[PDB]
């Protein structure tokens, strides 16, 4: 479920961000790592949450900075 999880999330984060799936790992920040930038955070967000057919909280969208921080989000709520 993780992994499943992860390999989805990864390729919309390369699709979208342009970077390649190589840089894409549990540890790497959105931000400082893969070169997105502040605004990019909450389309990522709602192509995940029509993804997995899951939603967010604004308020705890301050709290996502790796791409192990989406996949656990995700992972809670199913
Ligand atoms: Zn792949
Ligand atoms: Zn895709
Ligand atoms: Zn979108
Ligand atoms: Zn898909």
């Amino acid at each position: 479920s993780r992994e499943e999880i992860f390999s989805k999330v990864k390729s919309i984060i390369s699709e979208k961000l342009g970077v390649d799936e190589s840089q894409v790992t549990e540890e790497a920040k959105l931000i400082d790592d893969l070169g997105a930038d502040s605004l990019d955070l909450v389309d990522l967000v709602m192509d995940f949450e029509s993804e997995f057919g899951v939603k967010v909280d604004d308020a705890d969208l301050e709290k996502i900075s790796t791409v192990g921080d989406i996949v656990s989000y995700i992972e809670k709520k199913l």
